[PDB]
């Protein structure tokens, strides 16, 4: 009888544990459900709740059985739980001295609710009792599930009726946040014969029946919906739709509708014609102002069959899209095509303008055509001469995809581009040569090229690529060469004198540093630290000199000891995933990331100008145009964000940076998040933080729109709108919630407090910003109605402050 000879391993292990000795299983009566139904109606997040979701957490609260003399809660320790009083009474003691006496009905332990928060008083139970508790924990998640699978069954039924068929992914998703659960008892008419109704309605739970001219023509059940028509048009209701079982019904509105999405006809034909008109190469590089212009703007016509829509008699029409039906296309008497629904015809025509119409088209059943024609393309590109600004336009395209174009005022874009030069090239011309210094940016306009370094091929290139762009702001050794591997390669360029006749300083300087400090590359024992210039519990931020180039940059330091502590363990990645990953000129900019036994690093640029926060303590209210500068460069950084799906979820003057010439960086993403659905977690600064976040039925990108107006706020008023005096965190969430938004005397601009009040909309649903149009709706604010936002992305305006000298405070 041998032993194993190798080894086992032994298995290891505060208000929560008190309140189990307490725990009680007793059947919910209808006195305690109506109690409870009562206290939480009063309750801070509860009060916006409808009677099933109150109905469900009350179910949720668990009975606990004291005895005379015993603890419930001790000041001090970390609050979990939230407590309505079933019988007895029980005494507050703060400072072990008796404060108050609670009863039959009072409540306590509200902050528990919200977040993990130390307690205030010490209760104790005086005579025998009973409490209904709730833990945060089950609370949250509750109200989580709710409205979760609220949204998630609402946006199937969006998905079950035909008329929002060709809404987006993101149409589809803002529309099912309008939806309004109503409910109806058996009797209950829900909508009358002959009524002019504007609100679809769809069945979840329950059966109805549908009367015309007071006679059963049916009986709906749940899935069976109506009012399609209503969302459209204002048309009387065919039938008496009424309730036969108790009944749930989710809506939509057509008002509501109107301020989440607009018009849902025009949005609907907008994807119709966007989608058809991105079949054709020509309008696939058009915008989407563009294509939506087109949309609104194109000529719809019915047609029978048989008839010549268009004949070489033509209404100067230049292209054609098949909405219903089908239409024969004809070069003379030779038939060269069929096309269906979706399909469209003309690139020809698109492209030259003066060309003669030589295509017939003869629909082949009856059809709904919608036409382009000449002047619907020139209101859409703002010229007359189609041909060059579609040429003009393809150019944009390419170069607006670049960092070094991408931020330049539009009257610098088009500069550049009308000075695009062409030439030509044989095939084995070395167009640009390694090691020799280049004055020229080129963009392939036909043909192909090899790249190459040291004999080796490296890539090939194409129609519309594009390669030596450095050239323009460095004087440099080419670092790879470029032969033309195709018969007459043309391409587009332009000269460096050019580009610096068009470019200035400020932004010239900004691209200068920029794309040099990503092209350097950096090791640790070349980086010498100069001194500490920021000090926390994450760690430390050194002020560091590059030996080899001299370039000065900025190393955070985070502490793995203070990762692992907080379980923040798959939170320091997906910081570093987006701390790299952002490239907009007023967000910081990652250069790399180290590894090391103590700390994880993030090398980004050195920002000089100080802090955001100091920065308005300085100019102390800010004017029009200096709220106009910094509020508008903190929206392009967050407008950035949300097209990439991410929500900041910490925005306040301490985490924006300005740099040398006076523009905003942001920094610090700990609390940022790629938003993949509704986000839940409550995460940020109290005082900044959205009612939607505190609430916990779920919320997006919009919390950042909050925050914005609570700087807004800051920049023009002074303190903040909420909870400005309070230190006690449920006191700035109470104010946050119910508090009133009030303007001092002393702020005379009725446009700025427009925007504060539709910025800091409770809902937001009717916030400025959370609409279908992003932040065009606060971008065209009139508060902003003086504003080149073309010149702030491009740095040309003087900003409200310019620091004299330097200012501060995988892996
Ligand atoms: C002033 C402080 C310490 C907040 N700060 N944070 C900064 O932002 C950093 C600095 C290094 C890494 C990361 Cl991920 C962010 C920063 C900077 N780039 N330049 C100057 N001061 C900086």
């Amino acid at each position: 009888g041998m032993r194993c000879n190798e080894k086992k391993k032994a298995i290891f292990s505060g208000e929560d544990t008190l309140m189990e000795d307490h725990l009680q299983l007793r059947e919910k009566l209808s006195e305690d459900i109506e109690m409870i139904k009562a206290s939480l109606k009063n309750n801070l997040v509860c009060s916006t709740l409808n009677d099933n979701e109150i109905l469900t957490l009350s179910n949720y609260m668990q009975f606990f059985v004291f005895k005379g003399g015993d603890l419930v809660i001790k000041q001090g320790e970390k609050g979990s739980y939230f407590f309505i009083i079933n019988s007895g009474k029980f005494d507050v003691y703060v400072n072990d001295k008796k404060v108050k006496s609670m009863g039959k009905g009072s409540s306590f332990g509200e902050a528990a609710l919200i977040h993990n928060t130390q307690r205030s008083a010490t209760i104790m139970a005086e005579t025998d009792g009973t409490l209904w508790g709730v833990q945060r924990s089950t609370f949250r998640a509750t109200l989580k599930q709710l409205s979760n699978r609220n949204f998630n069954e609402n946006r199937s039924f969006i998905d079950s009726v035909s008329v929002f068929d060709m809404l987006t992914e993101a149409q589809k998703n803002m529309i099912t946040n309008a939806c309004v659960i109503q409910m109806f008892k058996p009797g209950e008419t829900i909508v009358k014969q002959g009524d002019y109704g504007d609100v679809l309605f769809i069945l979840k739970e329950g059966k109805a029946t549908v009367f015309i001219n007071d006679k059963e023509i049916r009986v709906l059940n749940k899935g069976s919906y109506f009012g399609e028509r209503a969302l459209l048009y204002d048309e009387p209701r065919s039938a008496t739709i009424i309730a036969k079982e108790p009944t749930a019904c989710a809506s939509i509105c057509r008002k509501l509708l109107n301020i989440v999405l607009g018009n849902l006809q025009v949005v609907l034909f907008r994807n119709i014609m966007t989608e058809a008109l991105q079949q054709s190469e020509i309008f696939r590089q058009f915008s989407a102002e563009q294509l939506n212009d087109l949309a609104d703007t194109a000529i719809v016509r019915d047609y029978p069959a048989n008839y010549h829509i268009l004949h070489k008699k033509v209404k100067s029409v230049k292209y054609l899209i098949v909405l219903e039906g089908k239409v024969e296309l004809f070069l003379d008497d030779e038939s060269i095509g069929i096309l269906t629904r979706g399909k469209s015809f003309g690139d020809q025509y698109v492209l030259n303008q003066k060309q003669k119409f030589r295509h017939t088209v003869k629909s082949l059943d009856v059809c709904k055509i919608a036409l382009i024609t000449e002047s619907c393309l020139a209101d859409c590109l703002g010229d007359n001469n189609i041909d060059a600004s579609i040429d003009h336009n393809n150019k944009k395209s390419i170069i607006k995809k670049m960092y070094i174009f991408r931020y330049l005022s539009e009257q610098q874009c088009n500069l550049l581009i009308e000075a695009f030069r062409t030439t030509r090239y044989e095939e084995g011309d070395y167009i640009i040569q390694e090691g020799e210094v280049g004055s020229r940016f080129y963009i392939i306009k036909n043909g192909e090229v090899e790249v190459t370094k040291n004999g080796k091929r490296l890539r090939t290139l194409g129609k519309n690529d594009y390669f030596g762009e450095r050239a323009l702001l460095y004087d440099e050794p080419r670092t790879a060469s470029i032969i033309s591997k195709a018969t007459s390669v043309e391409c587009w360029f332009v000269d460096k004198s050019v580009f610096l006749q068009i470019i200035q300083g400020p932004m010239l300087t900004h691209l200068e540093e920029r794309i040099k400090m990503q092209d350097t590359k950096v090791e640790m024992h070349e980086l010498e630290t100069e001194r500490i210039i920021g000090r926390g519990t994450f760690g430390t931020v050194k002020l560091v000199h590059h030996k080899p180039t001299q370039i000065r940059y900025a190393l955070k330091c985070v502490s793995k000891r203070s990762i692992i502590s907080l379980n923040q363990q798959n939170n320091i990645k997906l910081e570093r995933e987006i701390t790299a990953e952002n490239d907009h000129p007023f967000i910081i900019r990652l250069v790399r990331t180290f590894k090391d036994s103590n700390c994880f690093y993030f090398l980004t640029e050195l920002v000089t100008g100080g802090e955001l926060y100091d920065a308005i303590r300085k100019l102390g209210l800010l004017s029009k145009p200096q709220a106009q500068f910094y509020l508008g460069s903190i929206i392009l950084a967050i407008e950035y964000l949300h097209e990439r799906n991410i929500v900041y979820r910490d925005l306040k003057p301490e985490n924006i940076l300005l740099d040398k010439q006076g523009y905003v960086k942001l920094i610090d993403f700990g609390c940022a998040k790629k938003i993949q659905g509704r986000a839940y977690t409550l995460v940020g600064t109290p005082h900044y933080m959205a009612p939607e976040v505190i609430l916990g039925k779920g919320y997006g990108c919009t919390v950042d729109i909050w925050a914005l107006g609570v700087c807004l706020y800051e920049f023009i008023c002074g303190p903040l709108p909420f909870g400005n005096d309070q230190e006690d965190q449920l006191e700035i969430f109470r104010d946050i919630l119910t508090g009133q938004l009030t303007f001092p005397d002393y702020v005379s601009d009725q446009d700025s407090i427009n925007l504060m009040k539709r910025l800091l909309c409770r809902l937001p649903q009717g916030r400025i910003g959370c609409s279908i149009n992003g932040f065009k709706d606060i971008k065209e604010h009139a508060f902003f109605g003086n504003f080149n936002w073309d010149k702030l992305a491009g740095r040309l305006l003087e900003p409200p402050l310019v620091s004299k000298g330097e200012t501060y405070a995988d892996f």
